[PDB]
């Protein structure tokens, strides 16, 4: 019943503080799979699932997503290698709290989140086909070497505004494991390849690597897994690069809206 990425927690007596410990390694599970550089990286959704999965096991609420992301920052990047020990931090309430993830070395920190209380979902073109196998090209090009768990994008086109459209699925190698996930990390990162696709990001290519560094305004309405259509949107922002997604069911359910990515370009 344990998480597998954010491992068992107990909570401090002397300053409330919920810790957890995790033991990765490239082994685990799909970890392997997502590479830069050749070098086994965790993936920026990966934190965004643990800080939600910190949340739900701290807090009793009788709702399948309780919880949105106000705000995640990636720090440093994480090298998964054997031995790896994650350490995760939660301090707050049950309307807002604040969660940090760091490796053992002393500790250093790879990303903070804050984490809210859910906001409802409220009620208030042209494409040009793509191939997908140009799409990870680039990416790999760039240094973004996603393995078979992560090759999720199966169809892809661009509007004429130079917005990103993906039929995904989540590969069968990525599906094992999951039953404790509140968002599924592959299928989050699937959803923003997408902005892989947009007009502001092949010009780019047309190479350097871009990562995300910041999330603002992760919201979940149910099971990502369901997920079959994404549509990614992607701005300059000076240096660095703006993106927004949505990922949609079958029947055009809202399942995952990220509404800020912030990449650097490196
Ligand atoms: C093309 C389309 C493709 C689209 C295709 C997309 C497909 C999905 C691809 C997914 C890729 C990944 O997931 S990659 C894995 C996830 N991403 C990561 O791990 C990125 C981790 N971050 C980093 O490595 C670093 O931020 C890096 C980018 C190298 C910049 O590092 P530096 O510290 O050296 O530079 P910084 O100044 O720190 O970075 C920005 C700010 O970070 C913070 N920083 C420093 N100390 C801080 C502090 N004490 N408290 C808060 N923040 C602090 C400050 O906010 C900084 O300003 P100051 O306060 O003054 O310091």
């Amino acid at each position: 019943d344990t998480h597998p990425l954010l491992g068992v927690g107990v909570t401090d007596p002397t300053n409330g503080t919920r810790v957890w410990e995790s033991e990765l390694d490239p082994d685990l599970l799909w970890l392997a799979d997502f590479v830069i550089d050749d070098l086994v990286v965790l993936p920026g959704a990966a934190y965004a699932e643990i800080a939600l999965a910190a949340a739900t096991d701290t807090f009793a609420v009788e709702q399948d997503q309780p919880w949105m992301i106000s705000e995640l920052d990636l720090r440093q990047m994480l090298h998964v290698t054997p031995g790896t020990v994650l350490v995760t931090t939660l301090t707050g309430d049950e309307q807002r709290c604040q969660v940090e993830i760091r490796t053992r070395s002393g500790w250093t920190t790879h990303a903070t989140a804050t984490v809210a209380r859910a906001e409802p979902l409220a009620p208030l073109d042209l494409e040009d086909q793509l191939d997908p196998d140009d799409l990870y090209q680039r990416l790999r090009g760039a240094g973004q070497q996603h393995g078979p768990a992560f090759q999720g994008i199966v169809g892809l086109a661009v509007t004429q505004a130079g917005v990103a459209r993906a039929q995904v699925r989540l590969p069968a190698s990525a599906r094992t494991g999951s039953r404790e996930f509140m968002l599924h990390p592959v299928m989050m990162d699937i959803a923003l390849q997408t902005l892989g696709a947009t007009r502001t990001a092949t010009d780019l290519a047309g190479s350097a690597l871009v990562v995300p560094v910041r999330f603002a305004g992760v919201h979940v309405y149910g099971d990502i897994t369901r997920g079959v259509r994404a549509v990614g949107s992607l701005a300059a922002a000076g240096d660095r690069l703006v993106g927004e997604v949505v990922l949609t069911d079958a029947n055009g359910q809202p399942l995952l809206v990220v509404d800020e990515v912030e990449m650097a370009v490196l």
